[PDB]
């Protein structure tokens, strides 16, 4: 899905450590987690950041963030979590397709960045 | 109650103050009173859902929404420069208000890790 290196790893051309997968999105560890538990929810749809999501892209997104909360469950973060999404250079967006990251498995602090 | 019984749910019937941003059937936008941003806001949905690990199936939509709610208000409030999505999940999330919220944070760089 795109020309990023997000891209290569729903077409399986550089690996990733897959939690879950289904035909419109893909959960993946992140290769620099900041916590115990941290892994990326993306779209198959190359969607370049969230600040271009267009209105029918509505169930994909919420998708992203069902799928994110089923993911956390079954890797036992049944303290909690947090949800991330970054946009754009003051968001700290580090590839430009969408990702919802989640973080866990430790406290998570204030302000979040 | 419609809205909930929380301080948001208050919030949705305006009981209590707030400075709304947007607002629709499904939800509602508003700036947090404790800003951890020069722009710091929250989009949360008519419904109440204690918090997302317990959002059902059928949410999704009303999730995505949320999110794109989140984006519009963003281009709408200047944030041209980007933003940072936040939802906290329970004790480990920093959560201390049980209805569910999308916090949208900008006007300044963000650093990593987000907390
Ligand atoms: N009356 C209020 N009006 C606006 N924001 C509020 C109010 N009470 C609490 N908040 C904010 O709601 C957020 C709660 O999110 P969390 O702590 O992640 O559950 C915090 O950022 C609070 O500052």
């Amino acid at each position: 899905g795109g020309d990023t290196i997000f891209g290569k790893i729903i077409r399986k051309e550089i690996p990733a450590k897959i939690i879950f997968e289904d035909d419109r999105c893909l959960a993946f560890h992140d290769i620099s987690p900041q916590a115990p538990t941290h892994f990326l929810v993306i779209p198959k749809k190359h969607i370049s950041q969230i600040s271009v999501a267009e209105d029918d892209d509505e169930s994909l997104l919420g998708h992203l963030m069902i799928v994110g909360k089923k993911c956390a469950a079954d890797l036992g973060l049944n303290k909690g979590y947090r949800m991330v999404v970054n946009e754009g250079s003051d968001g700290g967006q580090s590839v430009y397709h969408v990702h919802l990251a989640v973080l866990g498995g430790r406290q998570m602090h204030w302000p979040p960045g």
